[PDB]
């Protein structure tokens, strides 16, 4: 891009390719996302444009929205490392519990803020969570999903990750609620703790069944209305719920209790980000400095 200089290709998300770039004129280093195409809804640019007004310490700042030559560019403040990379780098020893707790607390503050502003993420995953050297963690790509839709993959033949998708989405619900983000974050919390994805599905049905094998096949008792969901099939196998202490060992009972509330089947029973911030698990929360190798 004439105004910048692709330092490097950062990565690839469900909505587009991300680049690290320096504003040739201002020298500011930013993350530039290119949205993939002759229509380009004008209702979306307005939607996205409103996101520039979102300012919170745990939300990656959206600096600009540029529509040109069919291409759409989102300019974000740049952070050096995503959580997926950090988890991989910390796989041998594991992320210390105090840091896991700090990150979870911060992410809930970010979700509490967005949700109070009626903004949902809808596609949270480790790759969408960014960290810096001072111990902060921030959510990136909030609200893009709503202003947009949902491509078959990403944009150019790439396996979209289903591991963090809430059951109501997998069952075909047409209306999403803030609960979908709490579910994704619970899946991420578990993954930081055990160092293994909680529900690593390789297909939509495998994703759903992995959830059922662990949390039990949902029924009308625990989830009123589940048997009427669009993709619910009476033929789903009926698996018994697993003892919860086997899911995220060796997490303590405060942590297991909070996780269980973030993973309730019924979106209406699932804990809100604000209520989660008050959970006893955070009574001793601190803000540790991570060991980041950049
Ligand atoms: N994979 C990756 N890696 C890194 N380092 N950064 C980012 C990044 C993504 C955004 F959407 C906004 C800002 C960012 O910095 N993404």
């Amino acid at each position: 891009m004439e105004n910048f200089q692709k330092v490097e290709k950062i990565g690839e998300g469900t909505y587009g390719v991300v680049y690290k770039a320096r504003n040739k004129l201002t020298g500011e280093v930013v993350a530039l996302k290119k949205i993939r195409t002759e229509g380009v809804p004008s209702t979306a640019i307005r939607e996205i444009s409103l996101l520039k007004e979102l300012n919170h310490p745990n939300i990656v700042k959206l600096l600009d929205v540029i529509h040109t030559e069919n291409k759409l560019y989102l300019v974000f403040e740049f952070l050096h490392q995503d959580l997926k990379k950090f988890m991989d780098a910390s796989a041998l020893t594991g992320i210390p519990l105090p840091l896991i707790k700090s990150y979870l607390f911060q992410l809930l503050q970010g979700l509490a803020f967005c949700h109070s502003h009626r903004v949902l993420h809808r596609d949270l995953k480790p790759q969408n969570l960014l960290i810096n050297t001072e111990g902060a963690i921030k959510l990136a790509d909030f609200g893009l999903a709503r202003a947009f839709g949902v491509p078959v993959r990403t944009y150019t033949h790439e396996v979209v990750t289903l591991w963090y998708r809430a059951p109501e989405i997998l069952l075909g619900c047409k209306y999403y609620s803030t609960a979908v983000d709490i579910w994704s974050l619970g899946c991420i919390f578990a993954e930081m703790v055990t160092r293994r994805a909680l529900f690593p599905g390789d297909s939509e049905i495998d994703q759903l069944f992995r959830i059922f094998r662990t949390l039990g096949t949902p029924d009308e008792v625990v989830w009123p209305g589940v048997t009427s969901m669009p993709d619910y099939k009476p033929s789903f196998p009926k698996w018994a719920r697993q003892d919860f202490s086997k899911v995220v060992p060796p997490l303590d009972e405060d942590g297991r209790s909070l996780l269980s509330q973030m993973l309730h089947y019924d979106p209406n029973k699932r804990i809100s980000a604000k209520a989660a911030l008050a959970h006893p698990f955070f009574q001793d929360v601190t803000k540790p400095v991570p060991h980041l190798r950049l």
